[PDB]
C-alpha cells in the first residue's frame, strides 16, 4: 500500500541512476562487458548503498554498470523506455528525467567516459535515442515525460554542447538544462563554461535547474541563483545556512527539488537534525519529493513518501500540496502545465 496512492509528479531523477539491474545484466553479457556480479539481486546489492559512502565510493558505483549501457544504441533507447514503465508503477503522471548525453556516448566527447573504446555514438544521437524511448514509453504506459540534459561540474567544456542539444530537441521531451556532479569543487559553479551555457539557456528560453546545496554550502546555491539564474534548485538543503538567502528564495517562490531517502543514504542530511523537508513543509516552501537515483538507493518513489509520512508525519494534504507545486514549477509549456494541473486538481478533489 503506497503512502500516497494518488497521481504524483517527479522532477528530479537521473535516467542513468534508474536502470533495471536485469537490463544492465542483459546488455553486459550481450556484448561481453565485465560486470561485478552475474545476478540481478547481487548486482543491485553491489550497486546499491545502505549507508553513507565517500564521494569516490559513490561515483564508483556508476563505473560498475554504465559501461554496459553507454555506446549501445539499443540499450540507450531501452533504458529510456523502461524508465517510463518504472514511473507508471510508481503512480507518476508527469516526470522530468535528466541525464548527461555525454556519459552515454563513445564518439566525440574528448574525455571518453567509462574508459570505453572510441565508438560511433555521439552525444547528439544519444539524445535522439532517449527521446524515442521516452516517447514510446509515454505512449505505452500513460505517463507524460519530458527530459533535462545535464552539464557536468567537472567538464565545463561539454556545457555549450549541452545547451545546444536542449535547443535542438526542445519540446521533443527536452525542456531544460541542469548542472550536476561534484559540488565540493571550488568555484565549479563559476566555471566560465557553465556560466556561459546558462547565459545562453536564458537567451534561448531553455528552462534551468542546478544541483546546489546538497553537500555544498549556501554559497553554491547563491551562485546558482544569481549567476546561473536557475529557476529551480536540485536539493538546495544548505540554503538554510544563509537565512537572508533562504528568505529571499521563499519570497521568490523558488522551487526546491527534494530527495529525502537520497539525502539520508548519501549523508547529505545528518539524522541528528531536523530534515530540511520538514522545515520546508513547516515554512510552506515550494518543493517536490523525488527519488534521485532509485537504482543506487534501492528505492521507488513510495520510499520517499513512506519516509516523510511515517518518520516525519506528513499528511495527505501536504502530499497534495507539494505535487501541485511540482506541477506549477514544471518546465512544461503553460498550455500543457495547466492540463497537468487540471488532472491533479480533479484527482486531488
Ligand atoms: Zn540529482
Amino acid at each position: 500500500t503506497p503512502a500516497f496512492d494518488k497521481p504524483k509528479v517527479e522532477l528530479h531523477v537521473h535516467l542513468d541512476g534508474a536502470i533495471k539491474p536485469e537490463t544492465i545484466l542483459y546488455y553486459g553479457k550481450r556484448r561481453g562487458i565485465a560486470l561485478p556480479a552475474d545476478t540481478p539481486e547481487e548486482l543491485q546489492n553491489i550497486i546499491g548503498m545502505d549507508k553513507p559512502l565517500t564521494l569516490p565510493d559513490f561515483l564508483a558505483k556508476f563505473d560498475y554498470y554504465m559501461p554496459a549501457i553507454a555506446g549501445c544504441r539499443d540499450a540507450i533507447k531501452r533504458i529510456a523506455y523502461e524508465f517510463v514503465e518504472m514511473k507508471a508503477k510508481d503512480g507518476v503522471v508527469y516526470v522530468e528525467v535528466r541525464y548527461s548525453p555525454h556519459l552515454l556516448a563513445n564518439s566525440k566527447v574528448e574525455p571518453i567516459p567509462w574508459n570505453q573504446a572510441e565508438g560511433d555514438l555521439t552525444p547528439d544521437e544519444v539524445v535522439s535515442l532517449v527521446n524515442q524511448g521516452l516517447q514510446e514509453g509515454e505512449r505505452d504506459f500513460g505517463v507524460k515525460v519530458r527530459s533535462i540534459l545535464c552539464c557536468m561540474r567537472h567538464q565545463p567544456s561539454w556545457s555549450s554542447e549541452v545547451v545546444e542539444l536542449c535547443k535542438k530537441y526542445r519540446e521533443q521531451t527536452v525542456v531544460a538544462i541542469d548542472l550536476a556532479g561534484d559540488e565540493t569543487i571550488e568555484g565549479s559553479s563559476l566555471f566560465p563554461g557553465h556560466v556561459q551555457a546558462y547565459a545562453e539557456a536564458v537567451k534561448s528560453g531553455v528552462h534551468r535547474t542546478v544541483h546546489a546545496g546538497e553537500v555544498g554550502s549556501a554559497n553554491v546555491v547563491k551562485e546558482a541563483v544569481d549567476t546561473l539564474k536557475t529557476e529551480r534548485l536540485g536539493h538546495g538543503y544548505h540554503t538554510l545556512e544563509d537565512t537572508t538567502l533562504y528568505n529571499r528564495l521563499r519570497q521568490e517562490n523558488m522551487h526546491f527539488e527534494i530527495c529525502p531517502w537520497s539525502s539520508y543514504l548519501t549523508g547529505a542530511w545528518k539524522p541528528d537534525t531536523e530534515h530540511a523537508v520538514i522545515r520546508f513543509k513547516n515554512d510552506q516552501v515550494n518543493y517536490s519529493l523525488n527519488t534521485d537515483d532509485p537504482l543506487i538507493f534501492k528505492s521507488t518513489l513510495d520510499t520517499d513518501y513512506q519516509m516523510t509520512k511515517k518518520d516525519m508525519g506528513f499528511t495527505e494534504e501536504e502530499f497534495k500540496r507539494l505535487n501541485i507545486n511540482a506541477a506549477k514549477s514544471s518546465f512544461l509549456p503553460e498550455d500543457e502545465k495547466k492540463e497537468l494541473l487540471d488532472l491533479l486538481y480533479k484527482a486531488y478533489r
